[PDB]
C-alpha cells in the first residue's frame, strides 16, 4: 500500500491530494478533528476515529477537539452538561484505541486576540456564506439564531489557532473548511469522510435521530437494529448495511448461510460482496446476519473496555 | 419645568416615562450614549450631547462610549484609525461643554465572561431580529457580513455590563434597545432623540452623506450650506432648516429682514415660527439667514475651543 493510500482509503475527498503529499514529507505533522459531544457514540464517530488512527500510524500527531461551545451555540443544552458528555466521549475514544491530545472548547482562553480575530473573520464572511456552511450542521430551527453564524467562523478561527496541518471531519464540514481555506494565512489540507446513511435509509446516521449503531450497544441490540435496517435487494446506494460492510467489516469475509439457502459464502473484498449483492446472488437477510456478527466482534473490545 | 419635562424636551420617545420617573427618585443614576467615531461632528451629535447635558443637570452620571469596535464591525476602517478619530470626537465633546466619563470599546477588554454572555445573547436572538435592528445603522452592503449581526448583540451586552439606568441614542437605535430591554435582567430606560433630516432633504444627516453641518464649520461654510439647503415654503415636515430652528435655536428669536420685505420680525416660540412659516408669512430666505446667523453664534464657542 502506501501512507498516502492508507489515509485516502475510504474517504470522500482530500483537499488537496498534492497538498497532502507535501505534508507527508514533514517529520512533525498534526491532524485535528472536532466533535460536538454526543450522548451516544455511533459508527459515524468510529469511522472518523479510525481515519484519525490511520493518520496516527502515518506519523501525525492527533488532536481531538471536544466542541462543547459549538454544541452550546448549536442549541444542544447547557455548558456543564455538554462538558460532562464530552468527558464520556473522550473515554469512548480512548476505548477505541486512540491515544491523542483531547482539547475542550470550554477553556480556549477566549482572550482579546481570539475574539478580535473572530471579528476579523466575521468581517470577511457573508451571512449567506455562513448559513450555507451550517445547512448540514445546524440543528433544525424555525427561527435561526445569531449563534448559528458565530459557529462556523469560530471553527475556522479554531483551525487557525491550532496551527494544524490537516483538518478532518465528515462531508458536512466541507463548506466551513473551504471557508477556512480561503480566509486563513495557512491553508489546511482537508480530509473529508463519507456520511453514513441511517438504519431506516432516511437521512444521515445521527445521535439526535434513532438510526444509529452505538459502539457500546449490546449484541442483542445490534442484531435487532441491523435486522430492522433498510436494505433492499440489489440496491447498494443508500444501503446502510452495505455501508457498514464497506467501512467496518474486515476482508476476506465468510458469510454463514444454511445449505438450503446456498451454504456458507466467502468473499475476498467489498467489491466481490458488492457484485454478489447487485446481481441478487446474496439475500439481504444473510448479509444482515453476516454484518451483525462481524460488527459485534469488532465493537466487543470497545464494549468490554467500558 | 420639571426634571422630567426638561429631559423629555425635544425627544422622540421615552421607554418608558413611568420607568424614567422611578429612576429620577434615585440619588445616584447614570445615562450612557455610544457613538461610532465620525470624521466630522455634526448637529446630529450635538443634539445627542445636548440631551446628555440635560441629563447631567438632572443629576445623572454621564458616560460616553466611543464604539471603535462597533465601527470596525460596521466596515468603517482599521481599529487604530477609528481610535484616533474617537479621540478627536472626545475633544469635540469636551468643547461642547460636556464633562463626562469617556470609554472606548477597545479598552474594555473582552474577557471570557463577556464573550460568553455574547454567545448566550446570540443564542436568544434570531438572525431576522438582529438584521432588522441594523437596518438604520449598518453600512450599505450588497453582501451583508456576519459582523453585522454581532454588532447589535454587543451593543446589548454593553448596556448590561455598564449597569447604567438610562440608555440614550437616536431613533435608529430603538430596535437594538428594545431587544436589550427584552433579554437583559435589568430593564434600562431608553431615551430616543429625533433623526435630523439632511440639508438636501433626502435621508438622515450623516457624516458619510455630506448633508451635514459640522460644529466646527466656518461661518462662511455654514451660511453657504444653509443657503443651498432644502427648504420649501409652507412645508415644515422634512425641512432641515425648520428642524435646526426647533432643536438648536434659542427663543425669543428676532428674524432680521429689510423694510422692503416686512422689516425685522420677533418670534417668542418655535410654534409661532412654525405658524408663520406654514402660512407663508415668512420667506424661506429670511428663515435661512436667521437660522444661519444664530447657528454661527451657538457653534462659535465650540469652534474657538478647537
Ligand atoms: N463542526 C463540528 C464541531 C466542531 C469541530 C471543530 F473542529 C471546531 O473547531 C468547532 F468549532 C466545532 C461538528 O459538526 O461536530
Ligand atoms: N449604535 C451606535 C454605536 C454604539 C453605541 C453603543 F452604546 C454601543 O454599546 C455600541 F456597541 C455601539 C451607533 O450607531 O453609533
Amino acid at each position: 500500500m502506501d501512507e498516502f493510500e492508507m489515509i485516502k482509503r475510504n474517504t470522500s475527498e482530500i483537499i488537496s491530494e498534492e497538498e497532502l503529499r507535501e505534508v507527508l514529507k514533514k517529520d512533525e505533522k498534526s491532524a485535528r478533528i472536532g466533535f460536538e459531544p454526543s450522548g451516544k457514540i455511533h459508527l459515524g464517530h468510529y469511522l472518523q476515529i479510525k481515519k484519525m488512527i490511520d493518520l496516527q500510524n502515518a506519523g501525525f500527531d492527533i488532536i481531538i477537539y471536544l466542541a462543547d461551545l459549538g454544541a452550546y451555540l448549536n442549541q444542544k443544552g447547557e455548558l456543564d452538561e455538554i462538558r460532562k458528555i464530552g468527558d464520556y466521549n473522550k473515554k469512548v475514544f480512548e476505548a477505541m484505541g486512540l491515544k491523542a491530545k483531547y482539547v475542550y472548547g470550554s477553556e480556549n482562553c477566549l482572550d482579546k486576540d481570539y475574539t478580535l480575530n473572530v471579528y476579523r473573520l466575521a468581517l470577511k464572511t457573508t451571512l449567506k456564506r455562513a448559513r450555507r456552511s451550517m445547512e448540514l450542521i445546524a440543528r433544525e430551527d424555525e427561527n435561526p439564531k445569531v449563534a448559528e453564524v458565530i459557529y462556523p467562523i469560530m471553527q475556522v478561527n479554531n483551525i487557525h489557532y491550532s496551527g494544524v496541518d490537516v483538518a478532518v471531519g465528515g462531508m458536512e464540514q466541507r463548506k466551513i473548511h473551504m471557508l477556512a481555506r480561503e480566509l486563513l494565512p495557512k491553508k489546511v489540507v482537508c480530509i473529508h469522510n463519507p456520511v453514513l446513511t441511517g438504519l431506516d435509509g432516511e437521512g444521515k446516521m445521527s445521535s439526535s435521530k434513532g438510526n444509529f449503531i452505538a459502539v457500546d450497544d449490546s449484541p442483542e441490540e445490534i442484531r435487532a437494529k441491523i435486522k430492522k435496517a433498510y436494505c433492499p435487494a440489489g440496491v447498494v446506494e443508500g444501503n446502510p448495511i452495505m455501508e457498514i460492510a464497506k467501512y467496518f467489516l474486515e476482508y476476506p469475509l465468510t458469510i454463514k448461510r444454511p445449505e438450503k439457502f446456498g451454504g456458507d459464502l466467502t468473499v475476498n473484498s467489498y467489491e466481490e460482496l458488492e457484485s454478489l449483492f447487485k446481481n441478487k446472488e446474496l439475500h439481504p437477510m444473510d448479509l444482515k446476519n453476516a454484518v451483525a456478527e462481524e460488527l459485534i466482534k469488532i465493537l466487543e473490545p470497545i464494549r468490554k473496555r467500558l
